[PDB]
């Protein structure tokens, strides 16, 4: 139960151009896109640029906060004075407030989007009068030059970024989960605590298209960037390159020394017994394991597993079998890793030798179609398990990472 | 500090039979997957006979010490002579190593063929008497009959018949920690049965055809009592429990029941499904609704429990990247695996820009027993509500 209304920020963050952020902190939402566990919440950031002869709204808020958005907006400008609305991306977490915004303005305005964005505004809302902008197209508005850069598949085909005097309104690109205690990247401690939640956002929202992050960062690199103002999380006025470098590093899967992520199901405790030993062996050898275990008492968040993949030196899977080859949570977890975090990293598989029908795909053969490099398979036995084979696998991994 | 509740009670006089039941209120996910906030009991039995004492099954391994202590209150463990293992899964057999140690001398362990193999694999136990289908054994002056019921839900599964009393372990079990031991209270029985259905679909669902086979196999035996490894003991009306098992396995429907399952990423699916659900209610159906949204996430075990007695299902599906929404994928795969029934379905789905390569909900349902009466596209603005009305009307007609 929430004791207070969501926090709203409304603040001028630049003098020239005169730019305001309108940010609402969604601490109601539990599952982003109705799937990714985000107990930390997410912000929706829209922007208002007040110019000479024009007032430009950039993006908006999720639809359940439409009324709050209009109230907030009306505190910094008479909505009737709005002339342009730029829609970088049409997903309803950014565009949900648009119908109520259009009604409140009460007259036609120029709505600007990508080609695909125009089609989607029609499909979602019935909005038909939209100006399509092309890649690199410039537009003079209120005496300033706006430039629009298409960055498709980050993470929809309609995605673009808006460039104004070195200031990039990037919507999802550069977004992150978490409700930071400040607006921007001015505090180092804030930045360090925020970045893991940026990783979590990249992998969950953009991970399937992680190769396009590399494309997009390179495309954006050619522009003079003085600040990056995304649709979620922190605004980067001080060091936007650090954010871009983080995005690229997550996309490439640059590893953190000693990090090994160990993911397993233990249906009855036999997998646990082997994996506890695998984990102890790792700690003995200088590694710092991150452990996700599906047991009869505990159940990790898939969003948290995914977040830890990119900077792992390696993964280890422990797979319960018995009657079937892959049990439901392991299967879900593998399929999501395949979909969102397909990296060229070494992997150990430990598995129970069950009596599953031969036609059933094993965890190994699912993994064998990915970029992951399975070093070895180790059988999880019951009473006559040979602990030396566990030590063997961990030593094999240590040598591989050496 | 709180301790899980243990029941030890003599439940028959001749033969002299005791139940030892522990109510597991710590477990959250049965088999590490099925959401069971209601918990589950482990029921073992001791039969005290003339010249023998026979333990039948046991408890989960984390309760081994509680098991020995409970057992020691009704018999000196050294006086045990036989242990019958209906099924080797650790929720029933985890206590076996500690029990053998406490007994302190050799006993005859009896199991099925696959049972003996699994006892060796799990625990290194090699001295086990294998009994065959229909084999009878004289023990302590009584005749014990063994009946193989494989794939309920493992190939080692058997049941033990003793003068009309069936020790059935998993067969006839259920989730929930019932307020009493047995089937002597109607309202307790009523509240309990849906938890039996939940247990059947989740644990045995994939092999539901073998329930029907098992039912007619036991049909040649006069069952006066059913003593399963989980949940309620049935002494008054074990037939009622058997009929329930069969009805779930057949998927006998409750008239008017439609289960509606959907994900709504941003409210567009929600808007279509709200009209669908309303249309069902106005036509006299009683929908059961499961919504994956950005605030709510139903338990898959609850969705599964409602499938067998639904007249029909309705799915509302969002497109996601190349495929469908991950939670609906997971849910479809489990329904197909555990609840593959010959029932009608409506699909409502958003039109995506997904790669044509990847699988849709309909393709997933192709090799199953479900039949899709129609597919209806979910749109934002300009959604033709008449399409929703006609889909529901079509379903009503199909169900007459
Ligand atoms: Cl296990
Ligand atoms: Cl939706
Ligand atoms: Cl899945």
């Amino acid at each position: 139960h929430h004791h207070h209304m969501p926090k709203i920020w409304t603040e001028r963050i630049f003098d020239d151009p005169e730019i305001y952020v309108l940010r609402i902190d969604d601490d109601r939402i539990r599952y982003f896109e109705a799937v990714w566990e985000i107990p930390e919440g997410i912000s929706y950031n829209a922007y208002l640029v007040k110019l000479n002869g024009a007032n430009v709204l950039i993006d908006g808020w999720k639809g359940n906060y439409a009324k709050e958005f209009i109230d907030a907006l009306s505190k910094i400008v008479d909505p009737k004075e709005i002339t342009h609305i730029i829609v970088n991306h049409t997903e309803p977490d950014a565009s949900g407030s648009l119908p109520a915004t259009l009604k409140t303005i009460g007259h036609d305005v120029e709505i600007i989007a990508s080609n695909f964005g125009k089609r989607l505004l029609e499909g979602f809302y019935g909005i038909k009068d939209v100006t399509v902008v092309k890649d690199g197209e410039e537009r003079e508005i209120g005496g300033k030059k706006f430039k629009f850069v298409m960055t498709p598949w980050l993470h929809w085909p309609d995605t673009m970024v808006t460039y104004l005097d070195g200031i990039l309104f990037s919507c999802d690109v550069g977004g992150g989960y978490l409700l930071p205690e400040i607006l921007d990247d001015s505090n180092e401690s804030v930045v360090e605590r925020y970045l893991p939640h940026v990783t979590k956002y990249i992998v969950t929202v953009i991970g399937h298209y992680k190769n396009y992050i590399l494309e997009g960062a390179e495309k954006l690199s050619s522009l003079k960037i003085k600040a990056l103002l995304p649709g979620h999380g922190l605004i980067w006025k001080k060091d936007p390159q650090r954010l871009l470098n983080h995005y690229v590093s997550v996309a490439k899967g640059d590893p953190k020394k000693g990090k090994v992520t160990v993911i397993y199901d233990s249906m009855y405790g036999f997998v646990e017994n082997v994996m506890k030993k695998a984990i102890d062996s790792l700690k003995e050898k200088g590694f710092t394991p991150v452990v996700y275990k599906f047991s009869d008492e505990e159940r990790p968040a898939i969003s948290e597993i995914l977040k830890d993949i990119p900077d792992s030196e390696a993964l280890i899977f422990g797979v319960s079998t018995y009657e079937a080859e892959i049990h439901p949570l392991m299967r879900f977890t593998l399929l999501e890793i395949i979909d969102k975090a397909n990296y060229e990293k070494p992997v150990l598989v430990f598995g129970v030798h069950g009596w599953a029908p031969s036609a059933e795909r094993t965890a190994g053969e699912l993994l064998k179609e990915t970029k992951f490099r399975i070093l070895s398979f180790t059988e999880i036995k019951g009473s006559n398990m040979d602990e030396r084979k566990i030590e063997e696998a961990i030593s094999l991994l240590k040598k591989e990472l050496e």
